[PDB]
């Protein structure tokens, strides 16, 4: 599906570096349609352009509010692209560090909500996402929040899976690698923490194996500076052992809309 005549893209900036090739703004322009800003992908062996597709396939197939629109891609012409909607606030993390300390509490909650919104509908789909990180969040020019990076391959036991990325990763999806919508939950909780911080780095002090010691030790990071003590017990709550026992995130989603409806909770602090 989506299917694009190359002919109807017109490739502006590089704006990024991808894992596989650049990242650029374009401008999509089809005939019966108006004209819109698209993110483009571009990309080997044929296993490697399956996976990389992948993307496109999956993507194809939500609809969400909080999750990043396909536009399409290009694959009977060379180099194949993914076409998706532009967001112009780029990855969340990067957004957060250049305006450290200038959104609200009420804002970041909102993006928050965004982003459990989009996880919520993924759960739903039972679309497990496996690599949940502020990274992987991109932002428009409203401050909506878009969950992003998705596919169908394997993380490696080239592929191009990737590595487990230890510092977002549930501790019995290390262990085990046994990925749910409930290892997600963890790595919400830490996506909370990042927003929070403003973008400051996941156990910023410890190296990928030391995360893993800690956490098997009960280690759990601590409020951000500021952070509202709720929004740190739902982290807390989504970095739960027992991954049963943590929230699902239709409860992550009605928890993040009580504080909204009930402000004055937000400012009880540590
Ligand atoms: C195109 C695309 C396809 C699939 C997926 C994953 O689902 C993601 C995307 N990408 C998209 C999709 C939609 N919007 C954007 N916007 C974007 C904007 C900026 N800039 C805006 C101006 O200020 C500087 C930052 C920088 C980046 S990046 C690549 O450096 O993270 C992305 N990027 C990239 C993340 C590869
Ligand atoms: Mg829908
Ligand atoms: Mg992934
Ligand atoms: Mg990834």
């Amino acid at each position: 599906a989506k299917e694009i005549d190359v002919s109807y893209v017109k490739i502006e900036e590089v704006i990024g570096a991808g894992e596989f090739g650049e990242v650029c703004r374009g401008r999509l322009k089809a005939p019966g349609k108006k004209e819109s800003c698209v993110a483009i992908k571009t990309l080997y062996t044929e296993r490697q352009r399956r996976e990389f597709l992948s993307e496109a396939s999956i993507m194809g197939q939500f609809e969400h509010p909080n999750i990043i629109r396909l536009e399409g891609v290009v694959t009977n012409s060379m180099p194949v692209m993914i076409l998706t909607e532009f967001m112009e606030n780029g990855a969340l993390d990067s957004f957060l560090r250049l305006n450290d300390g200038q959104f609200t509490v009420i804002q970041l909650v909102g993006m928050l909500r965004g982003i459990a919104s989009g996880m919520r509908y993924l759960a739903e789909m039972s679309y497990v996402h496996r690599d949940l990180a502020a990274r992987n969040i991109l932002v428009n020019s409203n401050l909506v929040c878009k969950v992003s990076d998705f596919g169908l391959s394997r993380f490696l036991e080239s592929s191009l899976g990737g590595k487990i990325p230890i510092r977002w990763t549930a501790p019995e999806a290390i262990a085990f690698r046994k990925f749910t919508s409930a290892s997600d939950a963890w790595s919400y909780g830490i996506v909370m923490w990042e927003v929070m911080s403003f973008g400051e780095r996941p156990y910023w002090d410890m190296s990928n194996q030391d995360v893993i010691n800690a956490i098997e030790q009960d280690y759990r990071l601590p409020p951000p500076p500021d952070c509202p003590t709720s929004l740190h017990q739902l982290m807390l709550d989504c970095w739960q052992k027992d991954r049963n026992a943590r929230p699902r995130f239709p409860q992550v989603v009605s928890a993040l809309d009580k504080m909204i409806r009930n402000p004055a909770s937000l400012k009880i602090v540590a």
